[PDB]
């Protein structure tokens, strides 16, 4: 009996790990291996009924044949595991066991795979365990469902930025776009008179929301590029609130009779426009048309990637500016204090008693502390002591070279002193 | 006649500007200059009802006294703008004209100002421009109301870790904790079965979210360490939803009978517990209580160090990444370029060909160079292209340098 398979594992200790034995079995079918493959996955915020979303999209892979392959109205709703509670659910990426086969218009049968993940921004998660789980999902799937709460505000544009950066990074370099379609999905959009539910109102609210425009702020223009540059199809589809019973009776199973009708309506609009055989694009890699042992073949080198590589890894804002703000002191401060010890005793510069040259040091240097502990940076004066200890660090290194040169303009200081005393 | 007034203006080309009129006019006032002071400020992510809630927080302050506070049910909800619709309403920071006075039980009297804050995260503003918004209306208030949608997501604790430090760095050194009060409003909570309504559900939710572990990783660790010490007082309160009619009725104009009367009874115990006079704090800053006269003050002087480019600003995630990335492989490529001719010319090694010496150099550069290129960083050549120019200077800086110390090594 089908059921929903974990292939990427995150460990506790934040380690990434697939599960080739699992996903070998599912892909590497005879019935499926050598078929071109289509596979659509859904992403974004935990907490937020991806899973729900998901089991939607299974009914509908399943009854397609069907009058109503939204079921009977008394019917639960399962699948990948669904439900309310404020902890997350789904963790790292599931992918469902059964492979369906497709016919396109065009001709023979493709396979569609259906990938569910791990919602971003859990309480257990380090930025760079979303990042991770987002850009895979991205990297694998031909279709990503963007899935958002009640707006597109600028901060998802920029962890939407962050993280497909992230996947595109460890991808190989193409002259193409990194990847295909990608689907911005409201849900419990509240202003249907503004935007109407459904694909044309979505598509006008975000024409507005992503266009760039060469007068804008660099900062809201350069978010709105990458995200256009990154995938070839972006389309965005709004959807109504489920109603409360949804949202908090804990009693709520999925049963349809207990959903809001416009919801169901707009719901039967959306799945089979996702998932319809001419909307449906085999997933390509660098210019390649990719069948389901070929994808198994990305998965396992994406991975090794983000395992082995020296990838810029996300940080937090205030990490990530605090560690600017520092090593920009580091650079300024040791400059100072370098060009100073130049006018001293740079190669042109006549040869200096070694204490007098020692007392030089001393002086400069502290100058540059002080002026590194003048900087105001982010992060606080504790977050700076690594950076202080560097500063010193590199300094004195700079002495000691300094020493090394100081010293060959004069080899015969000490021996003709100690003579000289005598 | 008693109205919003705006003191913080944001303007299109992003630049800030205080109406110092307006300020003086409500605060400098015989009435009030000398009172010790109460600010009570909403923040957080635009379009999220931040408005309407303070417009039910000036029912109460008007009619504190009646059981009925809440009132009429078919009057419409008036006072700071509020609205639905895609785009944002409230732009920089307004307050309200009228400075409420209110006798706490201690037997101070005390003046109450309201604070209501452009949302953030709207698509016309920088990173910037909200941080700028939600640090002032942080440091000026005694009371931090931080709106929230459904949830305490990891990200709501990274942009409030951002912003409270970026309030902080404005701020004169204290051996204080920064700031007093701070409530995590969570709208829309969905899940009463698991934690209740309220101040006590509220209470036992933020505990376990904002929780510091051995066990936790470090960067979750720090960013609750972070809040726990910018704060004197942290709760959080749980409310449900209005219901369908308040989020998606264009004609809905406030009137209490088409709001669920959940939301209602919880709205009933939320606003006094926020606002009753044992509740109302004096705002303090670096351990002395402020009034009406010195809180226009440090607004003023606040203000004037976020319209300067004294202070570092906060930048997008990518482009804060890219700039690291940058700044992190110009070093290693200078560095590994510096070492190799140390080696080659460093003050114990012998004199080299004039001649010799360039080649030397140039290769190592463009080792260097090929080092720079070769790191992977956010986001792209184009980014990099000052850097990499950056780097290929001071390289021929540091060559200056090693000429002069080569030749003098050949003075004899
Ligand atoms: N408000 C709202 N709730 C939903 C919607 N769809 C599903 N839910 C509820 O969201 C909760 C979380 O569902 P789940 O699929 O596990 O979320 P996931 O963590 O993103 O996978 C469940 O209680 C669902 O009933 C929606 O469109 N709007
Ligand atoms: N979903 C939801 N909507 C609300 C709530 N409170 C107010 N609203 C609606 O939110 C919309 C925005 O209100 P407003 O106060 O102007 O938002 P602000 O931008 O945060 O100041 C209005 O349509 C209100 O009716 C709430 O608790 N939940
Ligand atoms: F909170 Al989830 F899948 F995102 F359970
Ligand atoms: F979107 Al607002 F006040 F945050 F109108
Ligand atoms: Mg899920
Ligand atoms: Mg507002």
């Amino acid at each position: 009996k089908a059921g929903p398979v974990q292939v990427l594992i995150v460990k506790d200790d934040h380690s990434f790990e697939l599960d080739e034995t699992a996903l070998n079995r599912i892909l590497l079918s005879e019935a499926v291996r050598d078929k071109e493959v289509v596979a659509v996955s859904v992403a974004g915020a935990f907490r937020k009924g991806k899973s729900f979303l998901m089991d939607f999209m299974l009914r509908y892979m399943y009854n397609q044949e069907s009058v109503d392959w939204v079921g009977d109205y008394n019917e639960p709703l399962t699948g990948f595991s669904w439900r309310g509670g404020s902890e997350r659910e789904t963790t790292g990426i599931q992918i469902w066991s059964e492979i369906f086969l497709i016919n396109k218009p065009d001709g023979k049968k493709v396979a569609v795979l259906l990938m569910d993940t791990q919602g971003t921004f859990d309480s257990q998660s380090t930025l760079r365990d979303s990042a991770t789980v987002f850009a895979l999902s991205t990297m694998i799937s031909s279709i990503q469902v963007y899935n958002l709460s009640q707006n597109v505000q600028e901060d998802d544009l920029q962890h939407l930025q962050l993280f497909t950066e992230y996947g595109r990074l460890a991808m190989e370099e193409t002259f193409l776009k990194p990847f295909q379609s990608l689907i911005f999905l409201v849900r419990d959009w509240s202003f249907p008179y503004e935007f109407s539910y459904g694909a044309d109102g979505g598509a006008k609210f975000l024409e507005k929301r992503l266009k760039v425009s060469g007068n804008q702020h660099e900062e809201l223009q350069n978010v709105r590029k990458h995200i256009h540059s990154c995938f070839t199809n972006i389309s965005c589809f709004l959807l109504p609130h489920p109603g409360l019973k949804v949202a908090t009776n804990p009693n709520f199973d999925g049963k349809l009779k207990e959903i809001d009708d416009e919801f169901i309506k707009n719901l039967k609009i959306l799945i089979p426009w996702l998932l319809s055989p001419e909307s449906l694009d085999i997933k390509e890699i660098n210019g390649n048309k990719i069948t389901c042992r070929g994808l198994v073949e990305y998965f396992k080198a994406y991975i090794k990637i983000y395992q082995g590589e020296e990838l810029p890894h996300p940080k937090s804002m205030l990490q990530a500016t605090a560690e600017a703000n520092n090593l920009a002191a580091v650079a300024t401060a040791k400059d100072t204090y370098n060009k100073k010890m130049e006018e001293i005793c740079g190669g042109d510069k006549p040869f200096l008693a070694p204490n007098d040259l020692q007392t030089k040091h001393l002086q400069l240097k502290e100058e540059s502390v002080k002026l590194f502990r003048g900087v105001k940076k982010m992060g606080g004066e504790e977050f700076s002591r690594r950076y202080l200890q560097q500063l010193e660090s590199e300094i004195d290194e700079l002495y000691i070279q300094y020493i090394k040169h100081n010293d060959s303009k004069n080899i015969f200081h000490a021996a003709r002193a100690a003579a000289l005393e005598h």
